[PDB]
């Protein structure tokens, strides 16, 4: 049989989970234990941590808008995700997922991490521009392996 189910209408499931699409949650995924790790994120949620992902994030802002905070070349850039908007981020690329708007939707894909690949997660001083606090972590089900993870810090 087919383990993921059925083709089923996008919108609609998307609807269905408006509720769950916003805090304290915000996110939402849609298949449960699949290699490719597809989810929906929505609004609003602002994040202080840079996530370096050792696969690539594949992202498509379904509805409303969001951006990137990026590291890139030692400098604090930025990539917005205004709706309609697909990007492909490459592996350890170092970025932190503003969604200002209630509402939003951004279809997001990635890869359940083999055992030995591990995820890095770190937060830089707004001075000094320099690194402040690095975790490694081993990612295997994304709500158990980070909310401990974040509250050590705040
Ligand atoms: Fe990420």
């Amino acid at each position: 049989m087919l383990t993921y189910g059925a083709p089923f209408n996008f919108p609609r499931w998307i609807d269905e989970h408006a509720h769950l699409l916003k805090p304290p949650v915000g996110n939402r995924q849609v298949w449960q234990d699949s290699d490719f790790i597809v989810t929906v994120v929505g609004g609003p949620n602002h994040r202080t941590d840079y996530h370096d992902d050792p696969l690539e994030e594949f992202f498509y802002q379904l509805r409303g808008n969001a951006y990137l905070n990026l590291w890139v070349d030692g400098r604090r850039e930025r990539a917005d995700l205004k709706e309609g908007d697909i990007f492909l981020l490459p592996p350890h690329v170092r970025h932190s997922p503003q969604r200002p708007e209630a509402g939003s939707a951004c279809l997001v894909i990635e890869r359940q991490r083999p055992a030995g690949m591990l995820d890095g997660f770190e937060w830089y001083c707004d001075a000094c521009g320099h690194l402040v606090h690095r975790v490694e972590v081993q990612l295997k089900s994304i709500v158990t392996d980070l909310p401990p993870l974040f509250e050590s810090f705040y």
